[PDB]
């Protein structure tokens, strides 16, 4: 049954069993939904509410767009027309850019870098936990991260609609993510997210205040294949969560990445820069010919 | 209590009373639902699951579109970050314009040209019966809308999602329909329809097989006000509707609308040619500065 | 002849013929050329060369994004393929936000304090010269456009190619600035601007290091019809210009604009809120339908 | 210096030279120019004047629109804020599609019918004196881009501003073309292609109703290495060509392109379907994570 793990008891007595269903997590779920996290109710409530307001304001300001805009064409822009998907990504490290962001509040500018610091905290802690059960130093992890200028960390901010029916919804593609470790946040206690375990659907059970956490490919590469990132999919659910802030801890740009040497022995995962994979994963490194004649040669 | 009205029973000796409904809706609706209305179960079920479907293929399409622009900044698209929102218009008169839209089957094309053919008719039928109830010759509406082309009769299909939640749809600016008289079919029975009667909202109640008819400002100019257009709006309910198709029977570009001398007795609507009242609508009728100063002089 | 003005001649012996030129320019061409006027040479060279690399930076950058998307849908972007237009608005009063438009360098956005600052002490004397000839008291169009908060002053920086060829650009529409007092800095001296004057078109002299200077709507209310706004358009020619900054120093929204009473004797241009002529400009006035019965009544 | 190639010759006692030309233009120079090419300069200037009138109406109607989209925001649209580039593909092989395009004439379609046959057959011409030259069964590069269905066929159609000036269009990327063998129509004499030839811009020598062509990526394959395909892009010149009929003659969908064994004595090119080469081409190869640690492995 799913992992889910109450953070504050690594600290007293019952660690060992909680740090066993981080390991059973890391290998056999690829996910794990955290509680008693060290980040109060009250930061996160503040963080809903605020993201909601914000939200509110930008459809009021695009249905007011969307009526001049159809008016134009001699046409009445009913509500039924609305774009209700809003997304828009905060930088923290290694540079922040929650000053520059357009259209947002100071005290609300403010919480996020406070929300931010609170994160990668969290972040870098369970690192440190996926280290020891690794049987790997303290800190191992953060600094395969670092690169040069550190660690690449920010969060996608997102509010939508529920999907209109489920067979649309169904037959989408799913994925790994290829970042490092993604901390994902939500309002409600339905996440509509769902694992694909043994070629079958498993949702995320839901949780009050929870922050369901997994790990990316980069991990898996670092692990050599012992800790697997796993196929997944979030999809809004009818009377579900309708806000996401999905924080993605991942390498920076230069950091090389490869199997940890400590745990190989008797196929070997390979080594890359991070930058050069999400390269890959745009599909700019086939932008000429002689590549391509050596990636065909290779098939 | 809303206008519900059996269309068949027009036929029979229950006409007066039907008639007098009609009479009631036009004077204090300005709109009511129709059933029994001359258009099969097995043929508006068809135009369901048909639309339904051709919506299915868009979002699926969307998608893999979708995931291969954020795949290009370094970004995983989830399915939350998904425009559920799809709307297109279809022309049928004077000129048809199925052959042309883009992505269709041709047995889609093919049904909504049945479609049409059978909702113009429709709306002939009750123009007709708005004459008969206002003591004016039969087809005096449809002369009147026809110009010299002939009238503009089109279809808005649209397919959407749910509001998140309806304190972000509370709010939000109401209209009148600037056409002639419009017809709205749906799937489900619950519209998500509401009118502003007394400064209230009352919903249009939830009828399958139903059609929901309304008077724009053209017929209410044509009346001298006394049939008026009604302050209206369309919200996407989270277990309603999701589907729907408004066409707009409406006078012909060149048509001048003006109110019937017959009902006229001791003030005056006026009268202008269609197009113009769609161009100040669209806000090109003050395009220069000697307009907007006879404007701002008359203020 | 077109009015060509040296405004330092204003300070000499020889103001009386050039504050002639200039009530001959505002009543007879709506427009007229400044040179020394009192912004260094070294500081507008600084504003072009500047403002070119940035657009520089974006081409280069819009090229990358082009040939990402071209790619996706398996074509090759050309160069050919590239929109070379682009253009952003700096606002600077009531409230400036030159700290807040992204992707500039902070020594250009300094610049840009600098330029408005100096460009709106520029209209500021241009006004009381107006003010004078007018018979006015000194500062009354700036007291005017004041309103409660100030007047709106800001700069929509533009950079375009060329036209394809003249043909294209012939039949095309031209207009009067709605706005108080219009001035153009650009590169070359070719502006690739026409008046139409007596029914022809008239293009703009070509000269370095000039401002061009044209009244909008607003000061022909305020002059009760004496200095008229002209129609104009913009071209970009094949060997001129291919930067504009175009900055308005338009009346603050809640300003009162009126004909100033002294300058009406023996028909009356109308009193109105500066918001209301822009919201009259931009559609918003006539979205509800009796609105629009006031309005087609009136013709 | 650079093949200009009269194509009639081949037919006449000068063909020994006129194959040796198109040997070495396909060996040393990946492109070549036409003339003489057995399409009528009545043909050619048919297709230019109706492009170019199609294009005119085009930008007539995105000015109306722009002036109303700008409008809207209060602001009014110069000409100088004119997107100049237009551009759309027409699909003739193995499917057409000219009769479904938006917003053309029946008579410009026919006339699209008419050049596309005409440029399959000198397409088809070409790749049979290709073969002769490579020493191989005639059409056996037509049944070697045949697959299933039979090979893609179609045209680019653009028209363009010229580049504001030089030094932005300098340190843009250039490429070689995936597909088959590409011809270029232009009006005009100057191309503005420029080949990319031992380091150095060459441009392609202006030449009134040319037809330019050159060979792609697949070409390269097929003939293993001994015809490559040539680095280049086209840059919109201040006064040369404005418009663009780029046909591309690739492979279909599923043809296995390969080297011919002939051409093979003692490295050697790949083998593959063309489909999969696009796919590679437009980063949809690469979009799970064990393909990734593949590619990752290979570096
Ligand atoms: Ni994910
Ligand atoms: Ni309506
Ligand atoms: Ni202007
Ligand atoms: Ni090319």
């Amino acid at each position: 049954n799913f992992p889910i793990i109450s953070l504050d008891k690594v600290n007293g007595v019952e660690r060992a069993a909680t740090m066993e269903m981080i390991k059973d997590a890391c290998e056999n779920w690829g996910f794990f939904e955290l509680v008693n996290h060290g980040i109060p109710r009250e930061v996160m409530d503040t963080v809903e509410k605020m993201t909601k307001g914000h939200y509110k304001k930008c459809m009021e300001q695009r249905f007011k767009e969307l009526v001049a805009s159809k008016a134009l064409e001699g046409v009445q822009a009913e509500v039924t027309d609305m774009d209700w998907e809003s997304t828009f990504f905060l930088k923290h490290l290694p540079i922040s850019n929650i000053s520059e962001v357009p259209d947002l509040d100071e005290e609300y500018r403010e919480v996020m870098r406070d929300f931010a610091k609170r994160l990668e905290k969290l972040a870098e802690e369970l690192l440190d936990l996926l280290c020891e059960n690794l049987g790997l130093e303290k800190g191992y992890l953060k600094n395969a991260f670092y690169g040069s200028k550190g660690p690449n960390f920010g969060t996608k901010v997102s509010n939508y609609p529920p999907c209109p029916k489920p067979d649309l919804i169904k037959g989408l593609r799913a994925h790994t993510d290829a970042g490092g470790i993604i901390l994902l946040f939500q309002d409600d206690k339905v996440s509509g997210l769902q694992l694909l375990k043994d070629g079958q659907w498993i949702d995320v059970p839901p949780m009050r205040h929870s922050i369901v956490v997994n790990l990316g490919d980069q991990l898996e590469v670092i692990t050599n294949g012992k800790y697997k990132s796993v196929m997944h999919r979030v999809i809004a659910q009818k009377d579900g969560a309708r806000m996401s802030l999905a924080s993605f801890y991942n390498p920076g740009s230069d950091a090389v990445i490869y199997p940890a040497p400590a745990l190989v022995e008797k196929q070997v995962y390979p080594k890359f820069v991070f930058d050069d994979y999400m390269k890959l994963y745009a599909g700019l490194k086939f932008q000429a010919k002689e590549p391509r004649f050596e990636a065909m040669k290779a098939m």
